[PDB]
């Protein structure tokens, strides 16, 4: 890798971890300091990071660390809904049998961890490559740090369990179609429940 | 911009247009000689084109452009599918009178030019800046260079232009399921449209 590719996921793991405060201005000098790298790949890595919405510009001033607002978290699980849903679904027709028994004993294993790997087995069973990056590589890097800022209620991850073995159940029947839809509820569910908390 | 920005893009519009070839080897001295940047800030554009599914890297070679095959039109064409469809859905409710009576003159101004202005007043007006970038700014670009290489045929571009108005039709009446609807089917028969030539 390059340093500019070195910087760029330092800072972006900075932010999505909360280490650098949603909201906060960047300081291009310190932070020039902080990894040792020219204005050149540092204004190269400011660029990329305001592309998937983790630093936003400001005319006059410099860039600052996304607001973490709610509209912005309506955007992301927006997209998610429609691009997950259709994961199932394509998982559901294209998932090989050994896939599904292995996504069956991935979840036969079980602030809050989660079950990213969950996700993205079903992500990769869907046999689309460029669903595997706008997913797992720019919506999930945001999606990250809403769950990192606002930890979940202590029911929900036994909620989220029960979601997961019927979206589940519903791939390993080859029902994509109803795979979809509890795939759609239960990002929905993950989106009310960060609402609890703003 | 910087440097790394600008050999991207000029890289980047040398293959949606077929300047090079689809599948051809990049060489990256001769490449390095025609813009004259050093391998840092070259490798770190072909890291990003590689991510955008233009380039394809090969282990003991090196970048490749993309396939342009049939399988990668599938993957494409899905994702462009279900974000299209949810743009319409979402236009449908959130676009403001004045952006809806401004799109049907948009519609109403009507190798091929096609309307991306039709399909981009609708992204803009599902009022998601993320579905924006990933629609516009990644799917877009590979997209386009399937186009490019194959033309539409005479009847084609009359075709868009009923499903065109159709859609229109469904988001002028707020219907976002029908508007949605619609739209996943002028989707699938741009593919199919395609699919004759391979
Ligand atoms: C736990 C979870 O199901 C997960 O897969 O990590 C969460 C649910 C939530 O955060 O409410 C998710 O998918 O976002
Ligand atoms: C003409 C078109 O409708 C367009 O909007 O450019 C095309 C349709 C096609 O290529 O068959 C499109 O949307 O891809
Ligand atoms: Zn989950
Ligand atoms: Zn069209």
């Amino acid at each position: 890798e390059t340093l500019s590719e070195h910087v760029f996921r330092k800072i972006q793991s900075a932010i999505v971890s909360g280490e650098i405060a949603p909201g906060s201005k960047i300081s291009e000098p310190e932070l020039a300091r902080t990894y040792g790298i020219s204005r050149g790949p540092l204004r190269e890595a400011i660029h990329r990071l305001e592309g998937l919405r983790l630093l936003v510009r400001v005319p006059h001033v410099g860039a600052r660390v996304v607001s973490l607002s709610h509209a912005e978290l309506i955007e992301l699980y927006e997209i998610r809904e429609s691009l997950e849903g259709m994961a199932c679904r394509l998982a559901a027709e294209r998932m090989s049998q050994a896939e599904i028994d292995e996504l069956r004993r991935v979840l036969d294993t079980h602030q809050q961890e989660g079950d990213y790997d969950f996700h993205y087995r079903i992500i990769q069973g869907s046999g689309n490559a460029t669903l595997t990056r706008m997913l797992c590589g720019e919506l999930y890097q945001l999606v990250r740090m809403y769950r990192i800022q606002y930890s979940t209620t202590p029911n929900r991850p036994r909620q989220a369990f029960a979601e997961h073995h019927r979206i589940l159940d519903a791939i390993a029947d080859r029902d994509g179609e109803l795979a979809e839809l509890l795939m759609r509820r239960h990002i929905s569910a993950s989106r009310r429940n960060i609402e609890r908390q703003l």
